[PDB]
This record gives C-alpha cells, sequence and structure tokens, in this order.
C-alpha cells in the first residue's frame, strides 16, 4: 500500500534516492514525501534497507549531530552552569554539525562525515 | 596561611604561574602542588582572580571539554542508544578536545575557548 516508488516493511514505507544532495537538502526532499531521513530502530531493519541498497553507493542517514554548545566540564567535577559564565561576547566558539551515513566496505556499516557533502539519503515514510 | 608564592581568598590559595604550557602539563604543574587549574564557583572569586592578573597575559582555567564521543540525534526524536548501532569499525571519529581561558579585552576581561596544546600561562587553586 506503500506508493509505487517505495518499498514496505513492516508498517513503513521506504525510498531509497537516486540523486546527490546535502543532508538538509535530503531531509527538505524526504518532509516533502510526508517522510525523514531514515531512523534505524532495530536490526531487522537494518536488515531490510541493507538488502535495498547498492553496494557500490553511500546514503545519508536521519542521524546527525546538530552541533552548537560544548559540554564544558569543571576539572574538580563542580557542575558546569551555563547561566553563571563570564565568556567573552560571541564566545565559546560553536561545535561545527556532523551527519552519518551508511555504505559498504569489502560489511555494511555507518560513518560519519561532513553534512554539506552530496550523498544519496533513505527515507522512511510511516504507513 | 598560604605557602609564601600564594594569594589567599576565603578558605582557597591561588598561584598565578609565569610560565607557558599546554592544559594538561598546568594541570599537572597544580596538581604536584596539590592544587587544581582553577574552577570559578562565584563572581567575588572571578572579581578576585582578575585582581590578581596582568591585563597583558592569559592563563589556562580549569575548566574543558575532553571531546571523545559527539551527542548523535535521530531526526524524529527517537533516543540515540550507542549499544545499538552499526558503526563501521573505528567508526565514528571522536570530537577534538578544547579548553578556556580568561584574558583581557579592550572594552574587558572575560573567558575564551582555545586549542589545549597551546602554551599559557594558568592559575592554581588549592583547598585550604
Amino acid at each position: 500500500s506503500c506508493p509505487t516508488p517505495w518499498t514496505s516493511f513492516q508498517s513503513s514505507c521506504y525510498f531509497i534516492s537516486t540523486g546527490m544532495q546535502s543532508w538538509t537538502k535530503s531531509q527538505k526532499n524526504c518532509s516533502v514525501m510526508g517522510a525523514d531521513l531514515v531512523v534505524i530502530n532495530t536490526r531487522e531493519e537494518q536488515d531490510f534497507i541493507i538488502q535495498n541498497l547498492k553496494r557500490n553507493s553511500s546514503y545519508f542517514l536521519g542521524l546527525s549531530d546538530p552541533g552548537g554548545r560544548r559540554h564544558w566540564q569543571w576539572v574538580d567535577q563542580t557542575p558546569y552552569n551555563e547561566n553563571v559564565t563570564f565568556w567573552h561576547s560571541g564566545e565559546p566558539n560553536n561545535l561545527d554539525e556532523r551527519c552519518a551515513i551508511i555504505n559498504f566496505r569489502s560489511e555494511w556499516g555507518w560513518n560519519d562525515i561532513h553534512c554539506h557533502v552530496p550523498q544519496k539519503s533513505i527515507c522512511k515514510m510511516k504507513k
């Protein structure tokens, strides 16, 4: 009961992109189709996904680190409280974003990557 | 009642280094003296510290990010659980460390983040 270009597993529909776009644009592409970049909840889901991928291809997952604030720690384990700090204006530097891909090494598994690189992607639509 | 080269404030002793070393070596230097790189708990402590620093100098604080694992998130807010992942061996990349300094800018005193291996002066705090 999934749209034609989609494949069903359990009560979800999956779309394997053919285009290469950044993580943000890939998520947008999933979004307008009523989907998200793929969230892998179970081992069975990972196995189904890899049976629908091409070994010569790399795909964005719906897994990322948005970056932003670092998890600062005092050296004596005094709790760090952001609200009582004395950072100079515009400090400290924001942590950069990072994104995850699934691909095949000669097997299948995840790797981290810059979010702005063009990769293929996997969308999941809840059915 | 602090050792001679140290200054007292409340029930703590403070040492202002003259030497420039990495964060790790600065912490080690504090450690062998029975101290830590300075942890700033209160506003009065920050004010006392800045009254004992030189405006042309930058000093490591006992504040850092050890790096390591990133705080990964699923796009639909499913909790990320590291124990049920499929990362390739040696993946993902560790986040790099970062360290904090106190120094003076024209218009005044405040903290900045910095690479941990840069030589800076340092402040030690000893519990009395």
